[PDB]
DNA sequence: CCTTGGCGGTTAAAACGCGGGGGACAGCGCGTACGTGCGTTTAAGCGGTGCTAGAGCTGTCTACGACCAATTGAGCGGCCTCGGCACCGGGATTCTGAT
């Protein structure tokens, strides 16, 4: 019954997040890609079927290509809480266990809602990085939609030499929200630029970039 | 877009409760201190007898204090500056209890 529709729920969340992760240039063992709905269950839930979301929480490493292109790319820490709200003890807590193994980008999965006390904290925990995305939004991973076309961050050494190609400043690209569903699903930062190649009914194929705010 | 009124979120201080451990209470038993009494004694009390030191009273002289002009500088009000420590971050000491 509903046990089982939030199970499949929550491993499709899951996927998503190793999706993610892996599009985002962390190395994922391809083993724990294909994770089926019954061997997520199995590994996951009780006797009373119940699943425990403490150790959904992985650690992810990035793949020497992600890291021979983004040399910015640190350790990646991954966690579904099991608090439906979550308030600045929970964000407290998640702050000081990344600082404390130095991990440079903390995913925080919530269920119901984030606090905005407990999201004061997530711009004041440098250096490293916090950004939460709520289950109901991971369901579906958005880049697969047909409308979605590929997108692709440049590294600094190409986005110098896109300025430079076009003889642009940084303000005269076109843009993207820090929010933006794709942005957000990237972890996109300030200045960072992403390529997008999209269908074109007039050229075959078109290139377009745009600077993240 | 501007103005104002709810239900949450977080801080901070405080009853309920559950185990729990020890302490006032009551009882029992033992010890000896003192009330009650008896035998013996002398110093407080009554009543005199006498001796005397000094405070109340009076008197006399007076000088420091009350009162009233003049005088002036430290006391008082308003600012200006800077270091001891309450609190914070972090490590070494030390009870403290179960074993």
């Amino acid at each position: 019954e509903d046990n089982n529709r939030i199970i499949s729920r929550l491993w499709r969340s899951f996927r998503t997040v190793k999706e993610m992760a892996a599009d985002r240039g962390y190395f994922i063992s391809q083993e724990e890609m294909d994770q089926s709905l019954e061997e997520f269950r199995s590994k996951i839930c009780d006797s009373m079927g119940n699943p425990q979301r403490k150790l959904m929480s992985f650690l992810a490493n990035p793949t020497p290509e992600a890291l021979e292109k983004y040399s910015d790319l640190g350790t990646l820490w991954v966690e579904f809480c099991d608090e439906p709200s979550v308030g600045i003890k929970t964000m407290r807590n998640f702050c000081l266990r990344i600082q404390e193994k130095n991990f440079s980008t903390g995913i925080f999965i919530y269920q119901n809602n984030i606090t905005p006390s407990a999201n004061k904290m997530i711009p004041t925990v440098s250096p490293a990085i916090i950004e939460t995305f709520q289950e109901s939004d991971l369901v579906v991973n958005i880049t697969h939609h047909e409308l979605v076309p590929k997108h692709i961050r440049l590294s600094d050494g190409e986005k110098s030499q896109l300025l430079q190609r076009y003889k642009l400043k940084e303000s005269q690209l076109p843009r993207i929200q820090r929010e933006d569903p794709v942005a957000r699903y990237l972890g996109l930062k300030r200045g960072q630029v992403v390529k997008i190649i999209r269908r074109s009914e007039t050229s075959g194929r078109y290139a377009s970039y745009r600077i993240c705010l």
